[PDB]
């Protein structure tokens, strides 16, 4: 009479058996947008529901774009991948009058970004590491820059910590609204050392290839920017056409530095966002164009400054400053007296902030600012961290507040995000648990629902037939404070047998993973097929919370983080249905550093870990990260805990444990030099171990190939661990 | 019961064979340390005393790692500071200590990073190279002359070896040859210009920031080699007023017409010298005959005095066509050759005619001529009771060559079937070395009728405390496939029962050229594993091993990865069928050339290995070395041998790992089979969708020799294959 359904199996994770779909639209106009639905790309109304077929089923086609006049449309192929975010493609040009293919002027391979003006055809591109401007997609590039060099200089586009790290993202130009200017940043790398590793490629390749990339670890020299404007309406200096430069404040120009963002927030005003390499001082630049000359006029009384004083400036960077229409006024996430982050106000003339949310709850972002109306996310609802939702709050009296997503479908749905179109007349509501995800279209004139866009229902069918795990959300209380951890709980749990732990750690600063979300992945596989409780613990400085939880790991890494996860383990391990003999531990990344710094605690409480691709030591990590949390690695700052929370210093406590170390050879990011260096010390202190390397992969070992096998491979080792046949 | 032989016994070397290593410093004298300090013995007597004390207060301020002296007694040199590079390869800091005063030399000393030092073969000349460039001493409290002005890092090699020269050709780092008296100093010259670098990490301690990439010239499979040029210097024409000049030697034009290489130098007089060159398609070698003219100060080599040496079967020789032993007038000389039935055995030269005429003949191998005087030839050879895995000293006289007198067979037949041996100056006394089947043991012999003249060493310490011991036991024998006998050894454990059922480990290497069943005894892995967890450890020599003649060691020519693994295979099917071995629990593992042939067997579909362990193998002849390569595989061409250099890839036999257990080792600075392999074949084994176990060792080279990791991968070895034969 027991359950005989199947259970979620690891064949079942990895062929994407059951899948999740997430309705992912893009906004094309205030009340139209674009939907692939299967082989087509769709159009949509909002208003109604009509549809029509847009493009319909030599190149693979990676990304079509259109520009915001409707006449042309961008298709990139020939996607080859770089970094996280950069890539180098091919790019044609089609006609929206007469579906042909421009011959002509025709954009160069091997570009490596590319982007329409926010109004009319202009299109910027950069090759070659110089931009290109076309005036339009017939004509000729007008080149507006000439100092670009491989592995040097790089305009218009980011080097690899300004990708990874500080923009999260490849470019590096920005449009006025006008199309007017182009403001671009200029990176130096000169005398950034390289990180080096082997890359082995085919098997028909008989030397190795050696990739070198310029990457700025803690302490080493950062790579120099600087920040120019071009007018591209009239430049008739077609050969050489000037760029006009403007120097960050003299606040920065006191030691290295770097630029975070910058924001058009009228035809000529431009705000700069500056940070100090100690990152807990940054100033905000606003910029006017005089038309009288051709300059710029940044520093006066005109400047915003945030310093940071228990930890850093901002969670991951500094928040983004939204302006008004008539931008002389923004709005910006900041930690208020309690250590909360909440909306200030900003007038742009001087004086300092104005509050306009409160309370022991966070404002994850800002998603859209109207003439009337500021929309935000945040964990208000019911008290929830690892909750999100969508409100509204007035602009002139900001008393009034809405939640437009709360009660939706509570039951369902506690983990909102949103998608607004042109103008706002419009919004998708993305829910993504702890329900199956629900894909909802509204209007925000009454925010009325509109239409239910996805609901998978297909996959809940499918689901029917299948012995799933469900997942507990709730909260330990050590010493005064509520700590959110969830569990993942195998199907027909069973509180009076013993079931094998495996903690599920990344415990970074800024982060989460005690939530409200809906995952089908390997976990699911482990509670449902391996009868294996897979919990998630939110210590400190887990994110969302305040500055007296996130801010306690400030220039101390590796301590309390560590420690909250051995403790969450003992605490669970407590509990009746927990057989403490068989407690684990894995994670990737930050979460391979804090898995091996808790086996090498010598706690006794964990019978085995995996690490996958972990951080060792901090001075291997780049510099924008780990300075931020760890300040410098010199005598005068912090090099002392720099050498004591390494996973070295810990190898001789590895003897109490079964550990097993993945990395993947070809990672640019968490470099193999940090597990090549655990294992140098765990052999010399003579500790057995088992190690997998991945040939050619990189950080997220993301190959088909490689995905199943490191997945198949960990859980032979768990099940090995857990006595599990 | 008594204790068995443990994995840490085997790392910790708890029962330690005592060696008595000599130098021969006369024809009736030879030093030798004893614990502390340094001393001479008298061979016809024994009696011996201090030649120095236990006091290096001469340095003083400096450990010392090793230490050389002249050949005329008068002079110590003493190395620190002592930095590993290659197989051979290291640099060091020198002093010189003057033994008839006190003082070490002060003033004109070696420079402090030095590639190599080398004495002269009499008086106390000095010959070193710094820099990449040679330098002579005539006194070692003389200024040093520079005799070479080109030398550049990884670029031009003067008296040193590149890294293919090194491990491949010369197995030395040196690459200067005194001559006898010694008059003059000849030296190679290596251009590296146009070889491809090898690229990998060296991630080094902890503390350095940024891995650095390690670039090394190497030659992989068909590509640009290294030039090689030579060059004579007369040394007792460097004086104040006159400057070193050094004299070419070129290579034949029958060498010269492509690639080839420099292969040895043997000088046969104080005034004539040899040189062995090899093509570059390594089936044919020319010898020259070099003479100094007084009143030219050239070398003449006489087109008369050439001999070429040629294959059909296969390559030229072994791993190199062999060594000359000249008479002491030089004018005629003995080499090891192989015969018409394919066997090699000592053939007589005249230096000006071609025609050779071989003194020896047999279904055996003589493995190296020892000792010419006037009257005798000795030599080691496998004849003894038809064991090509024995090794016994005969001599055979000149005249009558048909007179041979076998010197070490019947000195003790049980214990002692595995000699090797050193002769003293004039080879008036030798040393006889026995290394098993027993305990190793030391014996002094006169040559006069060849006379016993005492045991130096027989090891009775070692035994009493084995006494104590669990130890294994060895057995060698042979099966017979088709026409041919083929010879294996078991590590037998000890309370060895015929019917019961043992796990059985394959040891394996099997390159082409060797030999792993012979009458050695080793204490080793092998040893903890019968010992202790009862497994017995067996090897075979396929095809092609040695020492067996060409029939068997040609058979893989062009062919490597094909009957040497298939004989693998067969032999544990052999195995297989005993009462006393386990088919359910038959293991594979081996190490360079063994771990390429672990892999291809078990990746062959065989179904009789449950699990294998391959450390720093061979994945694809393409990404190994020229020299080695291109001997047995020609070169990877459509017009020649490509066909097969890819149909012998381990990566072509991915998806039947399936059924395996695979354990893959290597570490990440193997300058010779590049980790690079390695990562190719875990590649494949990934985009096939097939699960195995892997290990890196950072930072090691292919011995994985370092202390640490030497104990790391036995332990890590010992925990997969207990765990593969459920013995825990
Ligand atoms: C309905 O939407 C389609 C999608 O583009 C659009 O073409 C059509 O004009 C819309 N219908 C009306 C009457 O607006
Ligand atoms: C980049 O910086 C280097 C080193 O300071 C300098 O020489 C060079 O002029 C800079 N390049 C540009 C284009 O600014
Ligand atoms: C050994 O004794 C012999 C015979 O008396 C003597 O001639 C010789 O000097 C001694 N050798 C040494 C090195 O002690
Ligand atoms: C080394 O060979 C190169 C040719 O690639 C040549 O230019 C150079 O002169 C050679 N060096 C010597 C010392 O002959």
């Amino acid at each position: 009479t027991a359950d005989s359904r199947k259970t979620y199996t690891l064949t079942d994770y990895l062929k994407n058996t059951y899948r999740l779909k997430l309705y992912s639209l893009r906004w094309i106009s205030d009340h139209e947008y674009l939907y692939k639905q299967e082989n087509n790309i769709l159009v949509f109304n909002a208003e109604y529901g009509n549809s029509s077929v847009f493009l319909e089923n030599g190149h693979s086609i990676n990304d079509y774009s259109i520009s915001p006049d409707g006449q042309f449309i961008l298709l990139e192929y020939n996607y080859v991948k770089q970094w996280r975010h950069s890539y180098t493609a091919s790019y044609d040009i089609y006609d929206l009058n007469k579906r042909q293919l421009i011959t002509e002027e025709r954009i160069p391979n091997n570009t490596q970004w590319v982007t329409w003006s926010p109004v009319g055809h202009k299109l910027a591109y950069v090759w070659n590491n110089d931009i290109y401007v076309k005036i339009e997609p017939n004509l000729p590039s007008y080149r507006i820059t000439w100092t670009g060099k491989e592995d040097i200089i790089y305009n218009g586009i980011t080097d690899w910590v300004y990708e990874e790290e500080v923009f999260s993202a490849y470019s590096a130009l920005w449009w006025s609204p006008n199309g007017t200017f182009l403001a671009y940043a200029q990176f130096n790398d000169t005398e950034v050392p390289l990180i080096e590793y082997s890359f082995y490629s085919d098997e028909s390749l008989q030397y190795p290839k050696t990739v070198r990339v310029p990457y700025p670890k803690a302490g080493a020299v950062n790579p120099t920017v600087k920040f120019f404007v071009v007018n591209t309406d009239s430049l008739s200096s077609v050969t050489n056409a000037t760029s006009i430069q403007i120097t960050a404040p003299a606040s920065m120009l006191i030691g290295d530095h770097y630029l975070c963002d910058v924001t058009w927030a009228t035809q000529e005003r431009i705000s700069l966002q500056w940070l100090r390499r100690i990152q807990n001082y940054s100033v905000m630049d606003i910029c006017d164009y005089d038309e009288s000359s051709g300059r710029w006029n940044c520093l006066v009384a005109r400047q915003h400054i945030e310093m940071s004083t228990t930890g850093w400036v901002g969670r991951f960077r500094p928040s983004e400053p939204h302006f008004t229409l008539d931008g002389n006024s923004f709005y910006k996430i900041i930690s208020n007296e309690e250590g909360y982050r909440h909306i200030c106000y900003f007038q742009i003339d001087k004086k300092d902030c104005t509050f306009i949310t409160k309370g022991t709850w966070e404002v994850i972002g800002i998603e859209a600012l109207t003439s009337d109306y500021l929309y935000y996310i945040s964990n208000e609802y019911k008290g929830m961290p690892g909750g999100r939702n969508l409100y509204k709050i007035q602009l002139s009296d900001y008393t009034k507040v809405t939640c437009l997503s709360c009660e939706l479908n509570p039951e369902r749905c506690q983990y909102y995000s949103v998608s607004f179109s042109k103008e706002a007349k419009y919004y998708q509501l993305r829910c993504s648990g702890p329900g199956l995800p629900l894909y909802t279209l509204h209007s925000s004139v009454n925010d009325k629902g509109l239409r239910v866009l996805e609901d998978n229902s297909a996959l809940d069918k499918m689901l029917q037939n299948v012995q799933m795990p469900s997942k507990k959300l709730d909260f330990i209380i050590l010493n005064e404070t509520k700590f959110w951890y969830q569990m993942i709980l195998p199907p027909h749990f069973d509180k009076s047998k013993k079931y094998p732990l495996l903690l599920d750690v990344y415990a970074g600063p800024c982060s989460q993973k005690a939530d409200t979300v809906f995952r089908l992945n390997w976990a699911t596989y482990l509670a449902s097929t391996e009868n294996i409780i897979v919990a998630s613990f939110d210590g400190r400085g887990s994110g969302y919370q305040g500055d007296k939880i996130m801010h306690a790991i400030n220039r101390r890494l590796g301590t309390f983080e560590v420690e909250d996860q051995i403790e969450a383990a003992r605490q669970f391990s407590k509990m009746g249905f927990v057989d403490n003999k068989r407690i684990a531990i894995w994670g990737w990344s930050y979460g391979g550093y804090v898995t091996s710094m808790v086996l090498g605690s010598g706690s006794g409480v964990f019978k085995c870990g995996i690490a996958v691709a972990p951080v060792s030591r901090w001075e291997y990590y780049d510099s924008v990260y780990t300075e931020r949390y760890m300040g410098l690695p010199t005598p005068e700052d912090n090099l002392d805990h720099y050498r004591n929370s390494t996973v070295m210093s810990r190898a001789e406590n590895f003897k109490q444990v079964e550990y097993l170390l993945i990395h993947g050879t070809a990672d640019d990011n968490v470099h193999f030099q940090q597990s090549a260096q655990i294992s140098k010390a765990l052999v010399d202190v003579g500790v057995d171990f088992q190690a997998m390397w991945y040939t050619d992969e990189d950080h997220g070992i993301a190959s088909s190939t490689a995905h199943q096998h490191i997945y198949t491979h960990m859980s032979h080792f768990i099940k090995q661990c857990f006595s599990l046949p």
